[PDB]
């Protein structure tokens, strides 16, 4: 596919993309999504600041304590705009360009995930690290993507109690309906870090895990003082109506008994379709508790070859780590799809790496 | 019993619509807030927010037809959406321009307050009055200079003046809205280009032009567009909201022309900015063949319709209509009669929505911008009016 690949890299209509597995969702959330809108909305031919009242019961916050934007990554790069930003420390590999966000002559410096140990990290190690650079904010993506892994509520806690002098910890919890510390999937959130912690703001978006991509939404919980001061420098909100009506959906309890089931069903879909990547020879799948996992190809395999020909041969889309500083290696990273399209993507990389 | 006693009539209304929170947008106080405050109000007509009426049912009915009755709404909801450079191609298409020089984001107004905020931007020239402040946009180091239109000359722009002013200030960015917008007023393309020729010097020429598709130079009512001042003349930003006309409430688009090198480095920034999907079906609905001979019977229709609406306020005794060429007119009452008791009247006795000038620095006595709307609506309205402003009894 020598030429193809060139071309790739500097335009092919006979090209059909069958299946995309760039982009990050959840189809039976998508699904249930779908269906209350068509009884809602469709089948009844219905279709700013009063919106942080929203959600404050389910999430059990103060309406003052919540900011709605447009994603996580927007109201990130709201947060690390700010002039009090001067020196930011992160984590690599993160799949986000967070530098690009922060203004000149602010510094960013980061501590490495640890490839040898499935991406985690020495916690006492990273500690120190900010101890001994004392940034004035901290950005922690927790699952973190693009490798999905994820740091146990009694592991952020012990951080947090470390680097109470930090100004600001960002954690951006857009994954965090995929992961699970207990055998029952008892549905995980950080707001009790928000609560327990006054350095920390949560970030999370609201379309990764409701299969929402056409509609922008996220939310963010912090001091209502610095929420303040962001709506007089000009941060206001607004969403649209659908934005609205799913706002409203997402916190409604008859929704969410629903919501558990089609999240639940998903993170046991992307244990299979992990397991079964896992069975490919001379792959590895990094642990992940997201909708995505990173596959680190064989020897000698580049990530081009691979992704050229799932395109040319199969119609599949997947997303080249290359561009990612500190992902070692040749690596992918998979969005979870339907389970006939995991078995599309595993079934064409098995006969692609033979 | 006296005429003055019966024009009291509404005074605590009037003071409790009064003590809801303002704002400088179109419905100041909010919508949201008058249904809490007056919950038994029924608003029949909204003559507040600006769109054209003709146009809106047409894209809702292409929605209707092409996303809800087939179900493909399901995946404009559920997809990714196009990022910015796939988005670009589309306009590039209908709008005769390079794709590298289209800018696509929330509204005309958004635009602007990004293009004021650059620090480039050290003085800029407005005029007033105007509807949106751009004042609290500009950097702090940032001077505003203002060049005052005047009431006298039915808020004309003289462009002469204009030009010396702008000659005398030596400002880097001026804002010009052609048509201006609450007033209304247009100046020809004629004009326009002997005011940008003298105006070459300036670095940063910015034209909103979102009203421009309501006015007209010719009786065929030929669709006009200032894309031959952006072609002619490198200091020209072209900027135009694609939701007051093609109309469509909930979904928030506008575009501008610049320089594709300043686009390029704001697209280096960056990903800031992403449309949705109802946004994306709507630009390439609003970019086809088939569409367009629809939408400019539509945009014809509009015009002939606000013509007649004029004429017919021209025919009301006491209020002064200014002239205008966009899809508002802005009257000015009568002296002794406040704005707030013409606007508590059509609220309470007719269900009609309009939108004071109280709050709009520069508009002399007491006045209302009214949004044209359908042909039964305008006369409504009319009748409305001319009831309230009768002397009477």
């Amino acid at each position: 596919n020598t030429q193809f690949t060139k071309a790739f890299h500097a335009m092919f209509p006979t090209l059909e993309i069958k299946i995309d597995a760039c982009y990050l969702s959840n189809p039976y959330a998508s699904e249930l999504v779908l269906d209350y809108i068509d009884r809602e909305l469709i089948q009844t031919n219905a279709y700013q600041r009063s919106l942080q009242k929203v959600m404050a019961e389910s999430l059990h916050v103060k309406p003052e304590n919540i900011f709605i934007g447009n994603g996580a990554t927007e109201i990130i790069q709201m947060l690390l705009q700010q002039e009090e930003v001067q020196k930011v420390a992160l984590m690599i590999p993160t799949f986000s360009s967070y530098y690009e966000f922060v203004g000149k002559g602010c510094e960013v410096v980061y501590f490495p995930l640890n490839e040898r140990d499935d991406y985690s990290f020495d916690a006492d190690k990273y500690c120190q690290f900010i101890e001994n650079e004392q940034p004035d904010t901290v950005v922690l993506i927790n699952p973190n993507n693009p490798n999905g892994a994820y740091l146990s509520l009694e592991k952020m806690h012990i951080l947090l109690k470390r680097l109470a002098f930090v100004p600001r910890i960002i954690i951006d919890e857009s994954f965090i309906h995929f992961a699970y510390e207990d055998e029952a999937l008892t549905c995980l959130s950080s707001t009790v870090l928000f609560d327990m912690y006054p350095n920390v703001i949560i970030v999370k978006s609201l379309s990764k895990d409701f299969g929402i991509a056409g509609v922008r939404l996220g939310y963010a919980l912090m001091d209502s003082r610095k929420i303040d001061a962001l709506l007089e420098h000009g941060f206001l909100w607004n969403i649209n109506g659908i934005g609205e009506y799913c706002l409203r959906l997402f916190v409604r309890e008859d929704f969410l008994k629903r919501y558990e089931e089609a999240r639940k069903q998903y993170i046991k879909e992307m244990c299979r379709f992990k397991e079964a990547l896992l069975g490919i020879e001379n792959v590895y799948v990094y642990p992940s508790m997201a909708n995505f996992v990173m596959l680190k190809l064989p020897s000698r395999i580049k990530a081009s070859f691979v992704i050229s020909a799932l395109l040319v041969e199969y119609g599949i889309y997947v997303r080249t780590m290359a561009d990612k500083i500190g992902v070692e290696g040749e690596c992918i990273r998979i969005a979870g799809r339907t389970r006939e399209e995991n078995n599309c993507i595993v079934m064409a990389l098995k006969s692609i790496l033979k």
